[PDB]
């Protein structure tokens, strides 16, 4: 199948590498790929982790600095400003180019379009799907983690030798795996989740605290206790993980078994409407034009909800019974 | 406030105690309590459980002969059959008493009137949240762990004493907290949440891969990755339980956080109309003559169900891929 | 293709089997299978049919006592009771066995759930299409008639061959053929027919004789022979059977194919919708829930649609009509 | 209750103040602290209103040099622009000191979050109601006018202090009243007015017109005569704003009295729901992103509105009509 359980490791070797940020990935891929036999530079806002980067003995530069002397390049950045940063600070000094090659972590600022490079550039992606923690708490292991990697632009018949070459660069394959998709993939799988699952669950929670309260007369801390104040849900992600999503349930009662299956295939068309709803909203474009105008105008909507959120009562009883229990 | 952070043992030192069952509470609090100080007994079904409970050293009689002993006694069993025990073989010799008390973990059967026992017994409940390991996970630590109590009957005077001082009979509190509530209260909380959040986000989650796969040509693998082949859940329901459920965002990207925030306050009334009708059938008690039922009928919707879910699609690829992964 | 024309017969020679019934297919298969040269063993309720099959010159011992004696067994019985017979009478006998093998005629009962054997027995079906009556008056011209064929349970990598030999051990193949399929499908099939068009037809038939008497003054005679007094269906199926469905229009009138094509396709959608309605009715355990719920309450609303449909006017026109003309 | 009467005036007294603008709070405002015996500045920016401030006699240097000098200051300029002033020319300045305070007669820019100072800086509110001219029309008679006051941050806890010193430091209280309210609470009032009453109440007016004209043969001058082109609303304001609402209507008609009740109550539910709506509307922080993107747009919308309203014949027959009058 489209599956990849290890490849070569052949253009890499030879050629300098740029690698942007020093953060959660820029940090942990950059120390694996010099432990990996590579010639491999830093480049860096000069703040915090450049004194962090510049301590764990890496030589860092100016940005563009380190443009000029690789012929690839990680843009191991946020998503929100990295649309100026490579206007101002990387186009120039990349039309100074020829044969170059570019790799991302998230497809959002190019599916789109708010970046387009010329095309002397091989655009690739290569996406794993951690925090960034766990690939330390995985490496130190000698295992191997998944990624999606991605093609987008083709100047040298290579892009893809390049993009597994990568990928091995990284400790990923051998251990792990490596799938290929497009960037449009990439993006729209990491938002229908942000707008899916997590949200309607989070909803759903709420107003089962709320409802629970204001018309049973149920104390708040029973309900926090139920409902996610306990760990229950960390147990059970872990062994959907671990064994399958159902066969998980058989840890249960029968009766928890029944009402779940029952109650699962009886709301499925509902929540299957909404995902197309938002699905379509994203392959068309609208949700980047949305989210681009709010940082234009000063996130006051952004703003106005941190605050709703924190200013309800679930929110205010949490912090009396954390508080209770020690935790912070 | 309702809370209770430490109370006497007075009342169950010079009497004994009747455990029934050694499976994951009744081994746990029997050892606890054993631990802490008091005579105690077990009964059980004589089986596997009951050579683990003669192993680790508890006499262990037949069930009605442990409730002649004991003045006390703690039904650690089941929910679905506890009925017919509890007639057959329980009842005459409870009706063989005048003081006695009787608790239990849930309020299942006693909510909804399947087991009405004399009154001439001091009836109540102490029910924790977990699944039982943690419990063990805390102790050894010299922790305490949080759990409900509540008081159906009352002919002593006396079950809120008897209730606590089995509180601290159990390692909760000091170190944990417990909270006094009906048995309706508890019943209600354990049944929404496998009614309502658990099954409307696994749909949702199917509904993503169905959409995903058969709408925007993409690979199962992938899918399978982002959504829950990944441990990212566990890690979110960590970081929740520890900071709080809002707070533990800050970690995310705003991006994230703004699409995460607005679908959850557009979403929130559908929710809530589906927990009104769940919680409103819940109690009234149709659900547990729908769950007695089917009982009664051979449990065939039961394996129906359990059938459709593992011969979907997702469930066959998330088979291939975990083999992959070396994953059981 | 699925289809099967003929196969061995090699397994069940050398073997004894038990066939449980001698009611319809019983006797008919039995009496087909001893003349097939194959030694067999009868196992009934000592009534009436037990008179009969020991006439007919069939060893007949108790029902466990037939399934300690065979290593195949034919429960060849009703499908409202036959779970409790299994369960009291059937079951313990079987544990005292290693390799058996178990065959019905309809999946109702296993499709469901209601039984569920050992999985040291191969689990199959043969089912015909016939009422019975039929199949010897095909055997008597030598022919062979077409039956559905599954496996439920495989634990000798034989399952089929003794499903194959069993069909020719009955007389269908060669003569007539043989289909494979699920225990579901032959339950759904069975059960669509009986939900789907039998009703809709018979309460065609009521609507159109209530409307032409109550609504343009005719006489219930003239309509009664009309619409099915007269044994016009009788010949139209036949025609059917014969030729084909559409291809049977051909020896009507130009008038009556132009009003029933036309009607046909202008009223496919609803019933298409009806018949959706009641398949995912099936499919998912609920009428088997239904049907043996009003078993355990008592038959009661059985009782009263059989009283309604009685004493309808159209059942009492019928009857002083078919009195009139002989018809018994 | 949480009015206030009157209160201190000491710490502001020794201290110097920030005055931003002179054009009608500005002055209005500044005149009266001055001649409430303080040390006050002010800043503006050099053109007409510049030449009139430093007539009155109020030394004026530029912005940024009027807050060096000054621990307090007022910020009396437009809400529509003042963001950018704020991150040009202010807030380099506001982090070149410790301990300020900062005043606004709007909560608009900062209950958004367009602005936000350092924690550094107690935050606070001081808002009338009026037009400007009246705070004179009200002065001259030594009387004291009515205004809300907040606090968005306290580093000081002084704000509150502060608060009221200022209150009494523009000729308020007493004689007036001063109420405390968030930010939020004023923007979302002087929001609602200029969304809800007014702009239906103009709706209204010219349906009216419209209606009578082209639908009963009114001549156009009748019309405007009844509804508007006459001071009859005027005088009711007045008297509402004397007597009461309600009270005022005894000077009214039996008619007008019953008419006018009953359609209030027949009417009252629909406008409640058009309030809610915009009410939600403005909460959340989306109009604010409505009105910045017009702004960042070329205020298209305004201008065709602007057009159209104008272009109406309403207007064209109150042009002739108030030409007529010799009105202006
Ligand atoms: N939890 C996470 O942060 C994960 C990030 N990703 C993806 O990788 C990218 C981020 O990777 P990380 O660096 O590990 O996360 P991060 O949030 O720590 O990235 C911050 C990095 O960007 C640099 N930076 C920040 N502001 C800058 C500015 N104004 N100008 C120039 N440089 C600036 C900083 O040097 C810093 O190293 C994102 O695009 C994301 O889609 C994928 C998986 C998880
Ligand atoms: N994950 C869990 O199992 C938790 C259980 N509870 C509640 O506690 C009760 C169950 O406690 P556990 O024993 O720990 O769970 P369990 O599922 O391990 O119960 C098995 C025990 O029940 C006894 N038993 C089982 N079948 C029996 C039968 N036919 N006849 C006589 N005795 C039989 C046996 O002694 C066995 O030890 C339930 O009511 C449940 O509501 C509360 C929190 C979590
Ligand atoms: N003729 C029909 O109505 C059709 C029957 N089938 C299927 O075959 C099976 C029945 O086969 P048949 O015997 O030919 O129909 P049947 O209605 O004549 O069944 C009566 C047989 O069941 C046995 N029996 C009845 N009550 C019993 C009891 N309380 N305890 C023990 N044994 C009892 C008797 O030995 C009797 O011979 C059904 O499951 C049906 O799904 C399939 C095609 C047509
Ligand atoms: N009738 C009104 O306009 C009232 C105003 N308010 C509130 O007070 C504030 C306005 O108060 P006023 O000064 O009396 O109204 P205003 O419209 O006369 O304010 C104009 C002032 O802003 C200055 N200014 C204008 N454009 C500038 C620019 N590009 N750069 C720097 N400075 C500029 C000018 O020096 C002038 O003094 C607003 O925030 C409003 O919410 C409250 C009650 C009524
Ligand atoms: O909600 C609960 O605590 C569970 C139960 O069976 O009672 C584990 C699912
Ligand atoms: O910000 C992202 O990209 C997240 C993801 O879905 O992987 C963490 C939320
Ligand atoms: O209904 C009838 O009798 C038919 C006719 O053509 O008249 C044969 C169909
Ligand atoms: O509309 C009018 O002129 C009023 C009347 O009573 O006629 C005063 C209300
Ligand atoms: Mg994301
Ligand atoms: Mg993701
Ligand atoms: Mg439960
Ligand atoms: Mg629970
Ligand atoms: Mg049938
Ligand atoms: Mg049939
Ligand atoms: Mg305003
Ligand atoms: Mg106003």
């Amino acid at each position: 199948d489209k599956t990849v359980l290890d490849a070569n490791l052949d253009p890499l070797k030879g050629k300098t590498i740029g690698v942007i940020g020093y953060g959660n990935q820029g940090r942990v891929q950059a120390t694996i790929m010099r432990e990996n036999g590579l010639n491999v530079i830093v480049g860096n806002v000069k703040d915090k982790y450049y004194e962090l980067a510049k301590k764990e003995g890496f030589e860092v530069y100016e940005i563009d600095e380190a443009v000029r002397r690789s012929d690839v390049a990680l843009l191991l950045i946020p998503d929100e400003v990295m649309k100026e940063v490579y206007e101002k600070k990387i186009a120039p000094v990349l039309q100074g180019k020829k044969e170059f090659v570019l790799d991302f972590a998230s497809g959002y600022n190019v599916a789109f379009g708010l970046i387009r490079p010329p095309k002397s550039v091989d655009t690739i992606m290569v996406a794993p799907r951690m925090v960034g923690e766990g690939i330390m708490d995985l490496h130190k292991q000698g295992k191997g983690y998944p990624v999606l990697l991605g093609v987008k632009q083709d100047a040298s018949g290579k892009a893809w030798d390049y993009a597994k070459a990568i990928a091995k660069g990284i400790g990923a394959i051998p251990g792990g795996i490596a799938v290929i998709s497009s960037f449009e993939e990439e993006a729209l799988l990491d938002l229908m989740s942000e707008h899916t699952w997590v949200p309607i669950l989070f909803g759903a929670i709420k107003a089962c605290y709320d409802i629970a309260v204001k018309e049973y007369g149920v104390s708040p801390e029973a309900a926090l206790l139920e409902f996610y104040a306990s760990g229950e849900l960390a147990e059970i992600a872990r062994l959907i993980a671990e064994e399958g999503i159902f066969n998980q349930m058989v840890h249960h009662s029968t009766t928890s078994q029944y009402g779940t299956l029952t109650r699962m295939f009886k709301y499925y068309d509902v929540v299957r409407r909404i995902v197309e709803n938002e699905a379509k909203y994203i392959w068309d474009g609208s949700f980047a034009k949305e989210w681009s105008l709010e940082q234009q105008a000063g996130y006051p909507v952004f703003y106005r909800l941190w605050e709703l959120a924190t200013q309800s009562e679930m929110a205010k009883a949490e912090k009396e019974l954390y508080k209770l229990l020690g935790r912070k």
